[PDB]
């Protein structure tokens, strides 16, 4: 059997009202040795409050069993290490995977808005650009708003590693030219552990 | 419990630069001790070719063999959509396994390239960012660089292609320069190589004011 261990979603870690979870997944579990025992550790100390999910096997030969551990906000953000230890009779010894937040001094993103280029103005639809740079770790969420409303015609690049070891990305919002024209305000919001209140916002409007 | 085959395309830049060597790579994993022998046959639009470079078997740390065969593809053949087939034979298989690969099938689309200058807020910094937006392209194979004067500017990073809502791709490239240099009206240029551009190449420029 094989073990994979997944982190929580960026927003879940940053918002006190949401529930950050770590997920331990076991695949390739045999019918002859189907029994699968999970032990979880938080910086080496065993915890007993994981919620094991029912096994679901479509469609190939084995089965994957997933155990979900809720993590404390402060613990994840302080870099504690979550260990999933999986025991099964088909293994030589128990398998152990360990996950945490990336290690090192957090760095605050700088956020800049850029308007469409002149050449793009000749088009029917235009692109509003949000540059987010200098952040560490790479865990981040970006969204767009207009008129106190979520704008959803955006796509965001994955984080890219910069030369100093920090990260950058860009988010592009697509809007009708005529709408950009007439001076509506559009906003780029960023959630990241190093921002004050884990949140900042920048705005962009026709000049 | 048998061997598995994976077939990889060439790197985007290799397909676009005449001076580089585009290769297709056929990889076989989970080859046992009891049936260690793997045989490769390669086909280019169904016609067998005999000039792949096959490597010796290598024992992996998990106690199976990995065996790889590399076929060089002609630039024009890959770009014209020829289909490369790797057929793998091994005694532990019921029948030979076949994988086929070619360039992506959709309607090609020419990238639109736009340059964007630093934001005002960034101007207060020591170093500023020049941004190149490349969008609307298909397929995703592309290469981007920066120049100032004739010469290659090398303080840039580029995002991978991202899938847009219309099924085409976009990316951004960021060039980092000293504020004082941007100031004084130097020209910087963003160049893009893509199969759908005329001469597979276009260039845009950016300057202060
Ligand atoms: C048998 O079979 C099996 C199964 O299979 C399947 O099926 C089949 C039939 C077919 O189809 C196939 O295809 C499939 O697959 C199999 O299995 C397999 O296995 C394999 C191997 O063996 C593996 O692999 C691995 O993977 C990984 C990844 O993955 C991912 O992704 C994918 C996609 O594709 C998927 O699928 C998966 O699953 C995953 O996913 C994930 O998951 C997770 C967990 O859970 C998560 O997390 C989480 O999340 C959550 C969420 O939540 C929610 C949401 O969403 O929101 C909530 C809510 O409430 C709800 N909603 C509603 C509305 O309701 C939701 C719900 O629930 C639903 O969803 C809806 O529907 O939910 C939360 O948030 C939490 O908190 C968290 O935690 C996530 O999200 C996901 N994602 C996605 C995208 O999806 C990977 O990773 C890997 O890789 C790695 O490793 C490797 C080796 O191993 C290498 O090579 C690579 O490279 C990597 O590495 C790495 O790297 C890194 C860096 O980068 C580092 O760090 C590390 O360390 C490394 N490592 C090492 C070196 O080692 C691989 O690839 C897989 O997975 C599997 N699959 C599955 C599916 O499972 C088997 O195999 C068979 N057998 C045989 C063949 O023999
Ligand atoms: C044992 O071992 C072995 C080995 O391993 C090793 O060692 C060990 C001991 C350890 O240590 C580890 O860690 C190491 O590694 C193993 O093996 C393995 O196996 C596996 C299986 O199981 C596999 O997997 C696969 O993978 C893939 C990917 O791969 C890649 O990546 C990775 C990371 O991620 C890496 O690792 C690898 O290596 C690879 O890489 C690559 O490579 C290549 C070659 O080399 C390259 O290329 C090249 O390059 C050069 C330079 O250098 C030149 O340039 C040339 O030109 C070229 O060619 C590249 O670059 C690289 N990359 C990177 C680095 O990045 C993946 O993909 C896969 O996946 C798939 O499949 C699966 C199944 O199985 C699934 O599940 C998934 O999902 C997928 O699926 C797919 O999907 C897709 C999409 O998404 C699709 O497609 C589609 O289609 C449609 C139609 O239908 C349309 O067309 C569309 O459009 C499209 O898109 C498809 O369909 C699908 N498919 C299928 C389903 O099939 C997989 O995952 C791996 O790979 C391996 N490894 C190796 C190394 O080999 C074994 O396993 C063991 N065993 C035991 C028992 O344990
Ligand atoms: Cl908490
Ligand atoms: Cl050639």
């Amino acid at each position: 059997p094989s073990v994979f261990l997944f982190p929580p979603k960026p927003k879940d870690t940053l918002m006190i009202s949401r529930t950050p979870e770590v997920t331990c997944v076991v695949v390739d579990v045999s019918h002859e040795d189907p029994e699968v025992k999970f032990n979880w550790y938080v910086d080496g100390v065993e915890v007993h409050n994981a919620k094991t999910k029912p096994r679901e096997e479509q469609y190939n030969s084995t089965y994957r069993v997933v155990s979900v551990l809720t993590v404390l906000h402060q613990d994840w953000l302080n870099g504690k290490e979550y260990k999933c230890k999986v025991s099964n009779k088909a293994l030589p010894a128990p398998i152990e995977k360990t996950i945490s937040k990336a290690k090192g001094q957090p760095r605050e993103p700088q956020v800049y808005t850029l308007p469409p280029s002149r050449e793009e103005m000749t088009k029917n639809q235009v692109s509003l650009t949000c540059l987010v740079k200098g952040f560490y770790p790479s865990d981040i969420a970006v969204e767009w708003e207009s008129n106190g409303q979520p704008e959803n015609n955006y796509k965001t690049t994955p984080p890219v590693l910069d030369s100093d070891g920090s990260f950058f990305l860009y988010s592009k919002l697509t809007v009708d030219k005529s709408r950009w024209q007439q001076g509506n305000v559009f906003s780029c919001s960023v959630m990241h552990e190093a921002l004050h209140n884990h949140y900042t916002q920048k705005s962009l409007s026709l000049s």
